[PDB]
């Protein structure tokens, strides 16, 4: 579920800031998405939404209203290692790792502020 998904983002980069959580980030990160992503980090908020849309298109997989940021997972940090839980279910799982690959993503990215809150009608 989305908060986990922030909680992942917590245990891969501790010195994230919790106010970021109020905006949005290049073309996809926080946004429904639009264009082609600015950066590697906004790269990675594309990729990640592609890896929810492989999850919905599961036809093994319903998730509340559709929306795969409900659904609720088991996994745990340990000294900055993201580990699903291997209990989770099958759409859960996908969910899981589709979280953990880009909290991973993220730590690795640059972050570039200039596209903090971007003008994405003009740049997406
Ligand atoms: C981890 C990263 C870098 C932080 C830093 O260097 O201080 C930040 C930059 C923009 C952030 C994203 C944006 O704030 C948009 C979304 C806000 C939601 O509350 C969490 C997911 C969300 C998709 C965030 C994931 C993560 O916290 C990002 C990707
Ligand atoms: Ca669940």
């Amino acid at each position: 579920a989305l908060w986990q998904f922030r909680s992942m983002i917590k245990c891969a980069i501790p010195g994230s800031h919790p106010l970021m959580d109020f905006n949005n980030y290049g073309c996809y990160c926080g946004l429904g998405g639009s264009g082609t992503p600015v950066d590697e980090l906004d790269r990675c908020c594309e990729t990640h939404d592609n890896c929810y849309r492989d999850a919905k298109n599961l036809d093994s997989c319903k998730f509340l209203v559709d929306n795969p940021y409900t659904e609720s997972y088991s996994y745990s940090c340990s000294n900055t290692e993201i580990t699903c839980n291997s209990k989770n279910n099958a759409c859960e799982a996908f969910i899981c790792n589709c979280d953990r690959n880009a909290a991973i993503c993220f730590s690795k990215a640059p972050y570039n502020k200039e596209h903090k809150n971007l003008d994405t009608k003009k740049y997406c």
